[PDB]
């Protein structure tokens, strides 16, 4: 494949997603086809996350994709700048609808009137619901596959609680799971943090987040969000119960909402991706081991080359390794090597006739590319061991890049000095909005925006330190971002 | 506590139980309904099974855009003039009218087939077998019900493209037997397989296959699943061509199938097994198979009443039985008795205070009202035995309730008599379209062609004449009232 990754990041990414068979383009701009190689990743992420939130009592469901005209701005759910991102159905066939229907850009306007009818007492809480679904956002700044699409797949959770304490607990549990996804499955290191006033979801009380860093572009990307909504929506959609113990006080529910999208797949491509194609974290690669015969003129033993391949396959499916034998004879073995490497398969297993009656095979890992040979009997054992060092390696190496590329700055000239080195940086920060619109202006003369306030900043903020001016309220992570 | 009796008022009875079993909730937009977890659970079980089966025949899951361009939807003869009012069109983004109307997927052929054309550049690239679970909008043609006919629904869409007709035609009937499996092995609804007539099959295809279940209470059958052989109709329009390996420089157009199954299943299972005190759920699809409920309401030993339920719970989770202890205090056992019966849980497990010191408990079945009593120490043995026999009941009772209402008519003489007591009937039928618009007008709200059954109730013989009487009969056709 043509591109490097230092070079022109976009075109490299354009080619890796297309030539690894993950994405296909579509007539309608900003929409993309998820071919099975990519969709499988989403399924693995969804299978992990789904097991997780059922242990916390969340149940899956499905809500309509359509929201009323009346219902959508019946309440101050979103801010005025969100109106342009809403797609409207105007016509059915060619008979104009009496009233425009909107395609859900998020489900809050669709679920919360249901919560209000379901909740008529203390018994009815908590409500913890999840749905995996598609949402369209006519996203104004320009799209690229995965990172920012115009239709995309996500799960969105909405839970309603009677007491504050339970809500604030579920906000961080969900956030730790998101971090689990990025770090246990995708091998991406993340920073947990809270949004500022400029960047928090206006209709809530506070917004939690994880932030990943793409060194090649030098930008951070927010990989997931968990809101504590308090009762802003409770009192607006009138989700009230009366407790007979506390006679005669309207009790509003405490609500959270949380979401995680296919931008996850884009982040894993960008950070682990090389100039030989994709690189797949083993615990997410739909195929972890591809079996190939090579040898790297005779007749009857070529079906015995292929009968041993399907034995290799079956024996490790009994060890629950996901495996595909590539028994196509149409292609040179060398061609399949490039082919499955551009798709980033972690382990290639070569079995040749002169190595077969050696009672063995060679394995090549996609991480480093070195070759080893391990007992035919010792296959279950050793191949699964190799898949795990592949994962810890890709976590470690991407960890080393985030570790190197995140540093502390205390003044503005050297926050600017190190930010134009393509690194993200934590600064003492006021926290107020106008101080922040300014930082991003004075860093163009794109600009650096608030990524988050890390729960665990890199250094303690000392008493009386100021940001630019008012004194500094916390160390916040700043940087250029998607 | 439920209002309607099915016998009395079918529409209201159906509206009453789907809400009060907490399966669906209504919504501002007509024909749209929220699937609460109790319904979505049924759907997920179906999908965990169907996905397992069609993966063994090599289909792969994927996701295609929901928006279809004007050009592509009206590109070729995919649909007909009838089929373009049911399509929802997005025209504006915010207050900015879009240059070109975007249409919301009523099916995905027009999204996928441009993609097959680029993926297929030789016969090595075939077959292509893709499935997607997704939502579909059809702003359709009469007043709606939850499940049975909605305006957005969930389904799976299978699309396969082949080099030879033999392989394609093979997959159309493989798929259909899976649909029959879900309806029959999972849902305990017996079905009849069939082919559509020329009016009723998918116009853009060559022949389209179907399963039909029968709901007695209204007297109507329902189309429960769909498998089309498309021939080279679409390959020729969307130009899915490959080079022939033997004939230098000649295109072969691909052979295509498409098959689909919708959440309309859950509705028909509501209609079929639902009784007059609410739903009945076949156990291998019931998200919870056992409800444990304490009964009898001193504290120090009622704490041993609630701890004994939780050993059953743990004991039955070790047999991979899905079980719920409902140990809530804010509700009386009678209220739970009701609550879970309207949700159709197969086995209710009541424990009353001296049955703990008897080393007993009582088990109640959801179909019959049966009660047994079994020793504490039996965990594996008896509860699974009843969980599996409950399923055999729901199947047969609906099976012979199909053998009830599906009878032979060879003449009209009794066919209209044989149609309108809540009957479905096979007739000798011409095969041509207007004898059928006639049969349905001579019945009235008409008797429609449901399908042409594979494997009918009696063999036909030469020179038999249709109900039309003019032209002779090419096959026995399944007729009846139908949604
Ligand atoms: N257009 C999009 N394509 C893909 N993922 C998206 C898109 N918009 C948002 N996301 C993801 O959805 C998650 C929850 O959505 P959210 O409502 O927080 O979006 P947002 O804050 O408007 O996004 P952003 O700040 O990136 O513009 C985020 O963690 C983000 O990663
Ligand atoms: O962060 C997610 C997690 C999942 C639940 N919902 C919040 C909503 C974010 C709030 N939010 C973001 N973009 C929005 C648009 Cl475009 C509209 Cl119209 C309305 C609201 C919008
Ligand atoms: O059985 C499914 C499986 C997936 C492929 N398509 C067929 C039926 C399409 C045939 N088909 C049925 N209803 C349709 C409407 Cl409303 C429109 Cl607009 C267009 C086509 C329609
Ligand atoms: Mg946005
Ligand atoms: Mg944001
Ligand atoms: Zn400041
Ligand atoms: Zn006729």
């Amino acid at each position: 494949l043509e591109a490097k990754k230092e070079e022109n990041l976009a075109d490299w990414y354009s080619q890796v997603i297309t030539k690894s068979e993950m994405i296909e383009y579509h007539d309608i701009s900003g929409c993309y086809i998820l071919r099975p190689w990519a969709y499988a990743i989403w399924e693995a992420i969804k299978d992990f996350f789904d097991a997780e939130i059922k242990k916390l009592g969340v149940e899956n469901c499905y809500f309509p994709m359509f929201v009323s005209q009346s219902a959508l701005e019946k309440e101050k759910t979103h801010v005025a700048d969100f109106a342009p991102e809403v797609a409207w159905v105007t016509r059915s066939g060619k008979t104009e609808l009496a009233e425009p229907i909107a395609i859900r850009p998020t489900s809050e306007t669709v679920m919360y009137p249901a919560y209000a009818k379901w909740v008529q007492s203390h018994r009815d809480l908590p409500i913890k619901l999840n749905q995996w679904c598609n949402v369209v956002r006519w996203e104004f700044k320009h799209p690229q596959p995965f990172l920012r699409t115009r239709e995309f797949l996500w799960q969105e959770g909405h839970s309603a609680f009677a007491t504050m304490e339970e809500a604030a607990e579920e906000v961080l549990q969900i956030l730790d799971l998101y971090a689990q996804v990025y770090e246990e499955l995708l091998a991406i290191p993340v920073v947990k943090g809270r949004k500022t006033e400029k960047e928090k979801f206006a209709g809530g009380d506070y917004t939690t987040t994880i932030e990943a860093f793409i060194s090649a572009s030098g930008r951070a990307i927010q990989g997931g969000t968990s809101h504590h909504l308090g009762q802003n929506f409770s009192k607006m959609f009138e989700i009230v119960f009366e407790d007979p113990k506390i006679p005669g006080e309207k009790q509003f529910a405490y609500q959270n909402s949380w979401g995680l999208t296919t931008r996850t797949i884009g982040v894993m491509t960008m950070v682990h991706g090389d100039n030989m194609g994709l690189v797949l974290p083993p615990r997410v690669a739909c195929v972890q081991v591809v079996i190939i015969p090579c040898g790297i003129l005779s007749e009857e033993d070529k079906e015995a080359l292929i009968a041993k391949c399907n034995d290799y396959r079956r024996r490790l499916l009994s060890v629950n390794i996901r495996v595909r034998a590539d028994l196509r004879d149409n292609y040179s073995p060398g061609w399949k090597f490039n082919h499955w490497e551009l798709k980033g398969v972690p382990i290639r297993l070569e079995v040749g006739p002169r190595d077969m009656k050696s009672c063995q095979f060679v394995a090549v890992r996609r991480d480093t590319g070195e070759k080893l040979t391990v007992a035919e009997n010792e296959a279950e054992t050793k191949l699964q061991a190799i898949l795990e060092d592949i994962q810890v390696t890709l976590f470690t190496r991407a960890s080393e890049d985030l570790k190197t590329h995140m540093v502390v700055a205390n003044t503005m000239e050297d926050f600017q000095k190190i930010l134009d080195s393509g690194k993200i940086v934590q600064i003492p920060f006021c926290g107020e909005i106008d101080c922040e619109d300014w930082i991003k202006k004075t860093t163009a003369r794109m600009g650096a925006k608030s990524l988050c306030i890390p729960f665990k900043p890199l250094c303690e903020l000392q008493p009386g330190a100021k940001c630019v001016c008012n004194p500094a309220k916390y160390y916040t992570l700043f940087g250029r971002s998607y």
